């Protein structure tokens, strides 16, 4: 999450819409806790602002709960605007474990 410091930030009314986007999607985020609905509805409203969202309208976890789809309008309207949301940000993709380092053998 970001822009949490500068409250003049628009993301501020629109993080309740992402957080309640969620809490309305329920388990099928991959919330263990409370926080994680929050960390993601954080990074949801982030990537949402910088990719051009003014609201998120319906959330779309991916399949693994690593990336959460913030849609703009409606799924089957031709003016949806749709953003893909790192869970934990990063930079390239949503890391949670990429355990693959096999140079032993």
């Amino acid at each position: 999450g970001s822009h949490m410091s500068d409250p003049r930030h628009p993301d501020n009314a629109m993080y309740n819409g992402a957080v309640s986007k969620l809490e309305a999607l329920g388990e099928r985020g991959g919330f263990a806790n409370r926080k994680e609905l929050e960390q993601a509805a954080g990074q949801i409203v982030f990537e949402s602002k910088v990719s051009g969202l003014q609201r998120i309208d319906h959330v779309v976890p991916n399949k693994s709960g690593d990336g959460f789809f913030a849609v703009q309008g409606e799924l089957t309207d031709p003016a949806m605007q749709r953003v893909f949301v790192d869970r934990n940000q990063a930079q390239n993709q949503p890391l949670e474990n990429s355990s693959r380092q096999a140079a032993e053998e």
